[PDB]
């Protein structure tokens, strides 16, 4: 397989669970493992503006997404926010790409300053210091000097800053095609093929 | 009226002409003067990803989006890219706020740098030496450290950073419905009504 | 009217609940509109070190409040620190100018940073991306190096930095009289009438 | 009216007395009460390179500059430089917007550094904390790099930095119409109507 | 004798002359020996705003606030602006703690930039090249980000900054009680003892 | 193979043009893919300083380099300055390594200010966004501090500096050898086999 | 002579065509030569605001150029913007001063940021790079921090930044004389003679 | 003459131990004094890459050098690399120019950064110090970040920065012109004539 095996996603709460819930059906389908983690932010988000019912605790947020996606059995895992054994709470577990999709700027902002205070915040801080790949994935508009400084240094760092600013160049019908640009988009950085996106001017031989 | 008279709004090669002709459809309704800018590039991105047939030439364009908006005789001009006897090219002019919708990253950074190799670059170099409202659109992902370094920048000197990033807390139904969402928070930023995005939580009396 | 229409007030766990209060019944009285926004840490405050008893639940709250400033109904909203739905938390809401009276040096970090774990914090993160007025009265002693460079970043990016530090040259003679001095310099800068202190030098025609 | 109503003019030892005369001159005739300040060493600019024969005691000079521009009674001030009983000294003042014309490299790096030595210093210390206006007007040439950084901040806080430096696109035919020029922009900036300068480009309706 | 022998007490032109006074009262109470020190600002901050009747000549001075005090023969000095035989001139002195209280925004900037325009300028310029304690009292509201940087600048050299910000902890019932709680900050820092503001929890044994 | 199926190969007009001939000559015996592009800068350096006719339009020179190289049909494509349709424009294209060679000192600043002016510009840009390969080949001298900021920005973002500052160690005997030095950097760089430059040490067992 | 032997004077579109004129005067008539470029912007200025009637084309505009200033046959050559023959385009040229007058806000960019998009951008590269003299004469107002970073940035690298900014000190009677003070400045900066503006005190031996 | 008497060039252990031998030759020629400094890993790389048998001691690497130019008897001098007697040493010493050819990065890094370790390093501090010429010719590829802040760092004290990056606008035929391009370079720095390099465009009249 082209790509990480292993994906840590983590959904906070931004606008934008529609891109967190594809890339998790995408990832499924390219047979990757999925250790997912969510905020209590984002289950309001998803709860208040989406028709997911996603149960509240782990286990039964992990067979609902299984379900959802056509899962294999073990392929997600589910992760609460204070599981310091979870494999992304420390840098000796098995490597893993980490995207945080959506990601709001109160997250963007423990990320940028190395706050740890539930475990999305340490696992990103893992991949970090593990040189480890991570994506954010924000959606805020406008965009602070506060936001853009933390985008900036951890942009700096080897993160990959991709803000849900889907491009029209494949003429979108719909709010899904829409999503589904953000989402390959993500599985591009990540190096995991998609076929939603074709690639720009493969076939152009000569200008 | 609240808002700004005057608009200027400059449209740049990035995807999502789609964003700009909406704004320019709505600041005609509530009864602004546009000045409006277009460079080469998004010329082509309008032709060739749009089934919006802009004209070439300054005085053809104009008639052609006064049809397309309804808009009044005169309420929007057309300059060329490098008239500079157009009022943007100087700060002597009657003031403007300036939106450049949408911002390709070329065009990030001539703002951001002062490199004024075109009208819509003068007259950003104008709004800011003015300290008249300058709001930029960026359509990019990922961002790199270059565009965050410059989005930051100008961010600092009190340019309006508004991303492409449409949110989903209105429960949009279609590509339009996320079109007009940011443009809502574009008018929301210049001061200008709007009636497509509520004001969040206003009948919200206690917690 | 003279300024802002609506006004977010938080207060939080600072010493200095005194004028927190008084600014609050002192926007009651020339008829704005107030989103009240409190701590835990400042409810402790309130409790242990002054003799206003204040309901815990943010309905009781509103009661408390509207009462204790003689408000008009629905003048006094009040908020927890979890509700997402208050208008605070979106920058779609309706404008208001934010002051944090007193600031906590925590609070302070937070707002500097771009921390959103409360209500408190992501208002004033909303209110920097939108440019909305904010004002943060911080009441420490002394002033660390991290307390300083949070200050200047954030008045830097426009937000106005007031400390609890009286001034004497209107002859105090009570600790309500400095205590209004702190809130009146907060009125002016918000551009609300007061009468507390009067314009300094207004009859002075010559020197 | 369309901009302030008070303006504190202060004029420092740099050359261009003419520019802040003929400032104080149409301030005058637009109806605003002027709060004037002057250095000593920008009386001996006066006295030593213009003809005009200003008194040296504060009660004099104002009677004198009231003939000199056609005032009303009381509506210019004249402040001397260790009078702190006025106005601009204190940020409790009535608002006022400042112009310091022309400045001087010494006062602009006062104004930089935060200097106090004298009431202009001070008036500009207030300005900028207060957040009201301050225009500077530098008559300097080469700039070095001193000036350059002190400049620099100053913007960077949002105080003007408008050189002393006429265009020649009204076509000029006296020292007279460049002086025009740089009070029409001082004019410009502060939101004050004039029309010695036209709006470029008013009359352009298309490219 | 826990903490300095030897204070340089400097007072300058910022409202609050109640606190420098105060301090001298209780440094001379714990029988240190105090080098005065006054600006011409803050004799007027004094003669116009408290009813303490200050002679103006050193001589006269000393008499007056020994008097004042209770103090002992010799135990305060005092020392004129320009009077580089005071030891607080020389780095060649005997050791002593330096405290500006009040600190005008002037002062603050001298005293960041090194300017050296007067004995209370060089006395702070000597404590920071000797390493010896140097306490800034400033008292000014809002703080500009000149201000901001030049506190910053200071304490990260190791000046204490120490807002004349009062805690209400200790329930205060008059300006008096107020002043003394900024006044045994000080004398904490200091390491000087005093019994106005109790150790915090010093008999909270367990949570 | 190890290293890159496709290398975006951009000339510019710094001298040397030998060392862009003869690397598209080593890449296509490698049987690389070349995305070829061309400035005119460049065209006029090749055609004024070298004795190779390359033709003006992208389709004649296309046929033109397929033969100088030997290369296989499609092998190298041609693009020109402005066609935004080829792959290099957009980061949904597949992925390329990107090599500048040689960089003139304009199109080192272009990339790292972010300027798209051009299609080898915008390539760049899009190189550094994507986290794709991006190899400059300055040939200058002196280095500016202008140039060298430029270089230095570039580097921290993970982009290759690379001068054109071949070595003597492998004793060479005409000018092709130093081409050659670089172009074997170069392809080292790039993780491509090459059999100019002899590993250094490799049979050296022990010191 | 003193001075440069040979001057490159650039000419950009900034109001202020009459300074480069007049330079261009005195330059021819200290018997230098003079390297003259032209933008196509100031170009536009010259036609459009002053009544010399400059020719388009290189041969054309030299020819008349040389009969306006009474120069000597080949003392005056001037490059179009692409010709890279021209001796500006290398360092390795005879030494020559540069100063570009007027100097719009654009090529202070392009200067500042290393942008070689035309042959007056390469030539200031060059100077800089080569260590020779760089002049810049801005003429814009206000100055916005984008112009004054760009300004500081080369006035670090000991490029000398000249406002055109006159003084007032000679008593002035036209605007010729206006002219002539910030062409004597520049005269002095190069080193060139002139008599236009006396040295000042050159005769007072005693305060 | 033109250009400095003496010259101090040093030798250290990059790649081109060719270019420094050249220019030794060539400043010989030119009838100038040199102060010849070499490394251990200098005399390495000529003595493994070069067919220069160059003696180990001083006085005889004198006598051979003396050989090798033609040079006049006292015209070379060389000094060891702890020999604190030589001219280089101190800034008392009569005024040369250095340049260090080539300049290994380990010697950059000690000269940008002040380390004294061998008279080499110790020769460059002095010249800083001093204000004399200081020219490095580094040799290296690609060039790190540390190498880059540490080229700028110099670059931006005064230093010139001159990577033996040679060019090929003068047709080289052999490695032998591609060398005499460097020296020239070093020596149009030094302002020593040379005649190995044409002036560019010297002829070209007219564009
Ligand atoms: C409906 C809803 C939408 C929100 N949308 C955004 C958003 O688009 N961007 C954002 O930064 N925060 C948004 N927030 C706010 C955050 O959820 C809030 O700041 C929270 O503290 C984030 O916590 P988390 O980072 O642990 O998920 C939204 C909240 C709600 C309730
Ligand atoms: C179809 C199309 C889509 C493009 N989309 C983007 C985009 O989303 N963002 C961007 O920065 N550039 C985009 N570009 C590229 C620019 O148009 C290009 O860099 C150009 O130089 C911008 O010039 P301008 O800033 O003068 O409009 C696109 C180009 C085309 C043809
Ligand atoms: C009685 C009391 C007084 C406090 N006074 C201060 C104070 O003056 N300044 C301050 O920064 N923190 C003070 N604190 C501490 C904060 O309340 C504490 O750091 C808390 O975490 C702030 O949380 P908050 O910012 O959410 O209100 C005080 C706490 C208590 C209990
Ligand atoms: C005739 C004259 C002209 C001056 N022109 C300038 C000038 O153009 N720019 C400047 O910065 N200083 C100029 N100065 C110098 C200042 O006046 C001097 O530095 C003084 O200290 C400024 O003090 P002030 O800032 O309190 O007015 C001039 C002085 C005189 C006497
Ligand atoms: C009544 C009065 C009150 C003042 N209060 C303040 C103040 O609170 N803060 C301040 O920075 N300056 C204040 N100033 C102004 C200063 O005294 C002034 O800037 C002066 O130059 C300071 O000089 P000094 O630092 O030598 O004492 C006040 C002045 C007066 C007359
Ligand atoms: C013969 C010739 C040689 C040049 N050599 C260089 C060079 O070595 N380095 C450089 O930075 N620019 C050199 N230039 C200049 C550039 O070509 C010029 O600055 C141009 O604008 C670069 O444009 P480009 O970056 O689009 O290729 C040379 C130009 C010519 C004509
Ligand atoms: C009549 C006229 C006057 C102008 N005056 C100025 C000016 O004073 N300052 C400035 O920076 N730009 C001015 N501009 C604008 C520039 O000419 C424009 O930004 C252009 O792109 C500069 O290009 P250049 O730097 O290649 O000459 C003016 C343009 C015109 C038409
Ligand atoms: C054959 C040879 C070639 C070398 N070439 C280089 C080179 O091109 N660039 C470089 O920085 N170092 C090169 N080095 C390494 C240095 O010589 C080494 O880092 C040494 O410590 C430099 O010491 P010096 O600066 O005192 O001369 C080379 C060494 C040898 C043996
Ligand atoms: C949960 C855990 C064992 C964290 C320690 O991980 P690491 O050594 O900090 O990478
Ligand atoms: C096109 C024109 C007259 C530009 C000059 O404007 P400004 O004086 O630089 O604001
Ligand atoms: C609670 C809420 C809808 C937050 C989203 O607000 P915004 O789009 O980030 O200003
Ligand atoms: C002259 C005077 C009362 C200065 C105090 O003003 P402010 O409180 O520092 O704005
Ligand atoms: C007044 C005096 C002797 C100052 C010299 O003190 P120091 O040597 O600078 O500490
Ligand atoms: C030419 C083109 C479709 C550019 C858009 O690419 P991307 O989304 O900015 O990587
Ligand atoms: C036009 C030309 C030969 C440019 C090369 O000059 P240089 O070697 O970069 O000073
Ligand atoms: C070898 C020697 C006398 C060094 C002292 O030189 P300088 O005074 O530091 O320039
Ligand atoms: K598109
Ligand atoms: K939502
Ligand atoms: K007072
Ligand atoms: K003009
Ligand atoms: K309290
Ligand atoms: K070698
Ligand atoms: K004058
Ligand atoms: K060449």
């Amino acid at each position: 397989m082209s790509g990480p095996e292993r994906i840590t996603l983590a959904m906070t709460g931004a606008s934008g669970a529609q891109y967190g819930l594809r890339l998790l059906d995408c990832l499924v389908q390219e047979e990757r493992e999925v250790h997912f983690l969510i905020s209590k932010a984002a289950q309001l988000v998803m709860a208040t503006q989406t028709d997911v019912a996603l149960p509240a605790k782990p286990q039964a947020m992990q067979a609902f997404l299984t379900e959802y996606c056509g899962a294999a059995a073990g392929q997600i895992r589910v992760f609460g926010q204070n599981d310091w054994m979870a494999p992304p709470a420390s840098g000796s577990s098995a490597p893993n790409a980490m995207v945080i999709c959506p990601c709001s700027t109160g997250t963007l902002s423990a990320v940028a300053t190395g706050a740890c205070n539930n475990l999305i915040e340490r696992a990103a801080d893992v991949a970090l210091k593990e040189r480890r790949p991570l994506v954010l994935v924000p959606r805020e508009a406008p965009f602070s000097s506060i936001h853009l400084e933390n985008m900036l240094k951890l942009s700096n760092l080897g993160a990959v800053i991709l803000p849900a600013a889907p491009g029209f160049y494949h003429q979108p019908q719909s709010v899904e095609d829409l999503v589904d640009f953000v989402v390959a988009r993500i599985l591009n950085t990540l190096g995991i093929p998609q076929d939603m996106l074709p690639r720009w001017g493969e076939q152009h031989l000569v200008s």
